C-alpha cells in the first residue's frame, strides 16, 4: 500500500499546476510566446489561448482536466485572460505549500484564499478610473488588437483584422447611442482558402437560398427587400384550412392563390429590391413559383439573421405586403459575389457605402484549427473593446491592478487577528505571479522590475502604473497600451480562487462552515 503523506499528497496537484503554469507564464501579455502544436492528424496550429492548449494536449491528471474548465470559463464570458487565470491558480497553490510548512491546517489555508479572493475582486471596482477619452482610447485598442492577433496566432499581424476589429466597434458605437451590440460586428471564417487571404467587408455576407439548383440564380441592384409580411405562403410545419361556398368557389380559390403570387411579384417589382428576405418559411412547391418568374427570395430566415441585414442598412422592415416604400427597404452600397474558399461555393455579400452599421471581418484558412484560432484572436479583441465602449469600466492589469489588490488583502491579514491571516497574505503574494511572469519571459529582471511597482503601491493607492509588457522599460499601462476589462480581471480572480478551494478540499464529505480553531 502506497500512501502520500502531507505535502506528497498535495505535490501531485502542485506539479500538475506547475506543468501548465510553466507554459501559461510565458504566454501572458502582448509579449507572450505562442504555443505551436501538431494534432493527431498532422495538423499544425498556433495558439496563445490557454483553453486551446489545455484541450488539445492529452489530459493525464486531475488538475489538467480541471484547468480546461478554468480557462474555458474565461474566454466564454470575457475572452482574454485564459492563460492568466491558470497562472494565478497555480501561484495560489504554490504558496499553499508554504502555508502547510507553517503548520496551518490544509482547510484553514483554503478558507484564507477564498476570503482574500473576495476582497481582491471587490477592490477592483475602485482600481482604475472610469473616465476615458474616445481619441486617447482608440490608440491602445489598435495596439491591443495588433498584439492580440500578431503575437498569439498569426505571425504576420494582419493589418485588416487588427484595424477592422477596432474600427468596426467604434464606427458603429457612434451611430447607436455610444453602445455596441453583437449584431453590429461579425467575424466570418471558413476553411478552404489560405491564411494570408483577408478581405474588408463593409457590410454582411448572406448565404444564397434556393430550393433547387435548377432554378436561375438572379442578382441585381443594391436594394434589399427585408420583409416580415408573407411574401410566399407560410407553412410552419402545419396545414391550411379550406373555407369555400361551393365547388366553383374552390376552383376560384386555387386560382386566387396563383393570382396572389403574381400580385406580390408585381407589387415588389414596381418598388424595387426583388430579393425578398422573409422569416416565414414554406416548402419548395411555392418557392419555384417565385423563382420561375426570376424573383429570388430567402426563406426560413431566423430572428438575428433578418435583424442583422436590417441593422446593417439601418432601414425599416415591411410589416405588410401591401405597404411598400423606400424607407422600409435596405440601403446597400454595393452587392457583389464573394467566393467561398477557392472552389467550393459562392456567397452574396451586401456592403453599405452610406452607413457602416455592420462591419464584417472576412478571413480564410486552410485548416480548421487555424481558422478557429484566428476567430479567437478577434474574439478577445472584440470583447475587450465591446465592454470598454459600452461602459468606461476598465482595469489596467499586468502588475498595477494586481499589486493594488494584494495590498487590500494584506491589510485584512493585519486587521484580522485569526489563523487565516497568513493564508490571506499568501493570496496577496500570489497576485504578483502575473507581473512576475510578464517580466520573467522578458530579458528584464522580474524582481528588480516589480520593485518599482510595489514601491508605488505604497506611495499611492489604486495605481494605474504597472510593469511594461512591450519591453520598453517604462512602468506604465496607458503608454504601454495594456488594457483589460474591469469585469475581466474580476472573473480571473474569482475563477482562480475556485480552483484552489476545490483542490484543497482534501477528504471532507459534508460541506463545513469556516470552523474556528
Amino acid at each position: 500500500k502506497s500512501r502520500l503523506m502531507g505535502l506528497e499528497a498535495l505535490k501531485s496537484h502542485i506539479m500538475a499546476a506547475k506543468a501548465v503554469a510553466n507554459t501559461m507564464r510565458t504566454s501572458l501579455g502582448p509579449n507572450g510566446l505562442d504555443k505551436m502544436m501538431v494534432d493527431k492528424d498532422g495538423d499544425v496550429t498556433v495558439t496563445n489561448d490557454g483553453a486551446t492548449i489545455l484541450s488539445m494536449m492529452d489530459v493525464d491528471h486531475q488538475i489538467a482536466k480541471l484547468m480546461v474548465e478554468l480557462s474555458k470559463s474565461q474566454d466564454d464570458e470575457i475572452g482574454d485572460g485564459t492563460t492568466g487565470v491558470v497562472v494565478l491558480a497555480g501561484a495560489l497553490l504554490e504558496e499553499a505549500e508554504q502555508l502547510l510548512d507553517r503548520g496551518i491546517h490544509p482547510i484553514r489555508i483554503a478558507d484564507g484564499y477564498e476570503q482574500a479572493a473576495r476582497v481582491a475582486i471587490e477592490h477592483l471596482d475602485k482600481i482604475s478610473d472610469s473616465v476615458l477619452v474616445d481619441i486617447k482610447d482608440t490608440e491602445p485598442l489598435i495596439q491591443t488588437a495588433k498584439t492580440t492577433l500578431g503575437s498569439k496566432v498569426v505571425n504576420s499581424c494582419h493589418r485588416q483584422m487588427a484595424e477592422i476589429a477596432v474600427n468596426a466597434v467604434l464606427t458603429v458605437a457612434d451611430m447607436e447611442r455610444r453602445d455596441v451590440d453583437f449584431e453590429l460586428i461579425k467575424v466570418e471564417g471558413k476553411v478552404g482558402g489560405r491564411l494570408e487571404d483577408t478581405k474588408l467587408i463593409k457590410g454582411v455576407i448572406v448565404d444564397k437560398d434556393f430550393s433547387h439548383p435548377q432554378m436561375p440564380k438572379k442578382v441585381e441592384d443594391a436594394k434589399i427587400a427585408i420583409l416580415t409580411c408573407p411574401f410566399e405562403p407560410p407553412k410552419p410545419k402545419t396545414k391550411h384550412k379550406l373555407d369555400v361556398t361551393s365547388v366553383e368557389d374552390y376552383k376560384a380559390l386555387q386560382k386566387y392563390e396563383k393570382e396572389k403570387f403574381e400580385e406580390m411579384i408585381q407589387q415588389i417589382k414596381e418598388t424595387g429590391a426583388n430579393l425578398a428576405i422573409c422569416q416565414w418559411g414554406f416548402d419548395d412547391e411555392a418557392n419555384h413559383l417565385l423563382l420561375q418568374n426570376n424573383l429570388p427570395a430567402v426563406r426560413w430566415v431566423g430572428g438575428p439573421e433578418i435583424e442583422l441585414i436590417a441593422i446593417a442598412t439601418g432601414g425599416r422592415i415591411v410589416p405588410r405586403f401591401s405597404e411598400l416604400t423606400a424607407e422600409k427597404l435596405g440601403f446597400a452600397g454595393l452587392v457583389q459575389e464573394i467566393s467561398f474558399g477557392t472552389t467550393k461555393d459562392k456567397m452574396l455579400v451586401i456592403e453599405q457605402c452610406k452607413n457602416s452599421r455592420a462591419v464584417t471581418i472576412f478571413i480564410r484558412g486552410g485548416n480548421k484549427m487555424i481558422i478557429e484560432e484566428a476567430k479567437r484572436s478577434l474574439h478577445d479583441a472584440l470583447c475587450v473593446i465591446r465592454n470598454l465602449i459600452r461602459d468606461n469600466r476598465v482595469v489596467y492589469g499586468g502588475g498595477a491592478a494586481e499589486i493594488s489588490c494584494a495590498l487590500a488583502v494584506s491589510q485584512e491579514a493585519d486587521k484580522c487577528p485569526t489563523l487565516e491571516q497568513y493564508a490571506m497574505r499568501a493570496f496577496a503574494d500570489a497576485l504578483e505571479v502575473i507581473p512576475m511572469a510578464l517580466s520573467e519571459n522578458s530579458g528584464m529582471n522580474p524582481i528588480q522590475t516589480m520593485t518599482e511597482v510595489r514601491a508605488r503601491q505604497v506611495k499611492e493607492m489604486n495605481p494605474a502604473l504597472g510593469i511594461d509588457c512591450l519591453h520598453k522599460g517604462t512602468n506604465d499601462m496607458k503608454q504601454q497600451h495594456v488594457i483589460e476589462t474591469l469585469i475581466g480581471k474580476k472573473q480571473q480572480i474569482s475563477l482562480a480562487t475556485q480552483m484552489v478551494r476545490m483542490i484543497l478540499k482534501i477528504d471532507d464529505i459534508r460541506k463545513p462552515g469556516e470552523s474556528e480553531e
